[PDB]
């Protein structure tokens, strides 16, 4: 039972590195698995003068990850033929506390992009830089409100049940007992909220000269500028362009 | 989508240690060619790509059906789409109100009524109803568009008419899906290319 | 017992990676299974010079989902050559989330072609663009009414019993005492809504010149593509048609 | 015993895919089966020229499901030699939302057919155009009525039972105490409504000069086409015919 599962996990290892040879820019690889939790260690030797990109270590972390039963992706370790442990995954202080800076600068080079093609038409391929930083809230957030609707005013309330008892003696010794059993309007909403949504911008832009451009001009480069932003007075967005000759 | 690939291997290869996937193929008018990805969480970042393909639609709108009147050549447009990732589920649970009589409906009714003539009268009265009840479970999208911002440069030919800038604006503002709802915004402006 | 099984599967990834190997740009490929959740992680090798594109590697994920008992089609790992996952359900997130700009591109490209269809008969074989936007709700909702008809009317209402007491003497001393017991009608409405309907279009069509249309003709021409759209301004849909010389 | 099994369905798949390919236009096949829910993957290599259409897919669809226990034809992938996933139930992503566009756009053809096999025999063979677009109703939906017939007038109220006392003391202490007991008419409707009926068409037509048709012509095209539709004022229904030179 034992050296049956060593010579099947033996030769599967020699398979799958086999497999992931043949793979382009991988002169060879060197897999090994832990099957008992569970884990595995490939150590690719890439063609020399090639690099994988970071889509490119997933392709072989998810090649080794699900052709094994029960192996996470986080277990895997990738190394290069000269250290360089490329996946941060296995590093593990906070190992996903710097993802976040990895986001932010994907957010920060998508509108940065954006600026930069919706001046360049305008002012010229070169003529203008723009920098933007994103605050991000990468806060875990649950929300969940209950609402009820008022029900005081008897043309919209709703009974389940009524008893109204009135007594009157006529010296006039009167009665009035009322039970009264509603039934309530109830929203529930329950929400969860969105891990690394923008809550604010700073973008500063700087156009070349020509000679300084016109007022009217420079007004409709912030207004080009605030809509290709996603300016918002509620997240307090700052947007500062100005007009500078360049070196 | 197959010759891109074609130029990032052909940039990869020709320098050191230089992998394909940093390179960025950037054409003349925008549009990131490269699709990209990031790590550590994998999730968090498959909105952007999600996101700029929302933009990327509305922008292909936009200059399909401006390029007709203006140009080729004469337009761009970029948008930026805020979308809305947050999972929400909600409950309504509506009654009908019954304090009207002429509308409530009774399962049970008691009405013991005494009356003797010094006139000592008495009414009981026990009402059971049966009421309207409405009950309505949405779970919400995950990846609507909260709110659109797009901005439109359209060339010179000359000033365009105030007229005809008056028509693109209503062309984009059908081409985005405009909707003063969401609070989108919309700037077209008219300046000569370089 | 163990080695039946590592032959069995072991022959079984052959047979199945040869299948797969006969399929047009595949020079050869190499399927491993896992099987004890399962999974499973295929490394083609297309034919020098082709890229199978994305919804042809479905026909591929559900070729070997389907032939390996209990694997489902979002555990396969499908890469190519030189890494390139092409898989994105790699993720915990957002794959069906854009399985709704497919659909969305598919609703729009139909009216679009519909009124394409309609106006070319009139104004010409190119003298006509449109393009269509279409928000639609995704939202998944139930809805439950249940309505009871009123039985406050003696002259409609339905009794299964009533006790009714009356005594008088006569100093008039009456009483009356009276139960009543109801048979309530009861409609119970249960709709569960469609994930993928329309909740606005907005259609922005452009016409050649000939010359100005006349307006007379312009009107019938936004007629036609208001019955083409499914105008309603229940949705709140808006249409604008302007008619301009092309390029 | 599992050896048993292993080599019966390697031979009974053999079996299978040798009785499909002796079906015309299909130069190899190569089912694959999988049970320990089942399913199966066939890819079928046509000959060269040739394609299966969608019902003629439904016949090896139910040559395989059918053959194997168990095997429902909704399992069955099916995929040629090149890629083309051909059968649509076996779709990663919902695997529905646009069976209800093809549902749709066969509504719409058919009207579409109608209205121009009408009208082709009065305005000629290519001088009329039909648009059609259908809103259609895909909510799941449920309802169950209860009804009651009223039971408040005595001469058609049904009685079970009745207590009747009824006292006289002559000062004239009266008493009548009724308890009744009743019988009630009860109805009891449920219905499933129908997934993909019309909540409202939108007809455009456009008909060709010979010169401008009459308007008696002109209105008696429309009462045809008005016929054609299945024309619903309760539907909401919208029709617009216009008489226009082509091109």
């Amino acid at each position: 039972q034992f050296s049956e599962q060593v010579n099947y996990q033996r030769a599967l290892e020699g398979e799958l590195a086999r497999t992931i040879e043949t793979l382009g820019p991988v002169k060879s690889a060197r897999v090994h698995l832990a099957m008992p939790s569970p884990s595995a260690s490939v150590t690719v030797t890439l063609e020399p003068g090639r690099a994988l990109d970071e889509g490119q270590i997933s392709a072989v972390v998810h090649l080794v990850s699900s052709a094994v039963a029960g192996l996470p992706p986080g277990n895997v370790t990738l190394v290069d033929q000269s250290g360089h442990l490329l996946t941060q995954s296995n590093t593990s202080g906070r190992d996903l506390n710097d993802a976040q800076l990895k986001f932010a600068n994907d957010v920060e080079s998508r509108i940065q992009r954006r600026i930069e093609a919706i001046l360049s038409p305008i002012v010229g391929n070169g003529n203008v830089h723009a920098q933007v930083t994103a605050q991000l809230d990468f806060a875990n957030k649950e929300q969940t409100e209950e609402h009820y609707s008022p029900n005081g005013d008897a043309s919209k309330a709703t009974l389940r049940s009524r008893q109204l008892n009135i007594s009157e003696q006529v010296p006039r010794s009167t009665q009035r007992n009322e039970t009264s059993n509603y039934e309530v309007d109830r929203t529930i909403r329950h929400t969860k909220m969105n891990v690394g949504d923008i809550e604010r911008l700073s973008v500063a832009v700087v156009v070349n000269y020509k000679l300084p451009l016109t007022a009217d001009q420079m007004k409709q480069i912030e207004d080009l500028t605030r809509e290709a932003m996603g300016f918002s007075d509620k997240r307090g967005d700052t947007l500062n362009v100005v007009n500078s000759p360049f070196s």
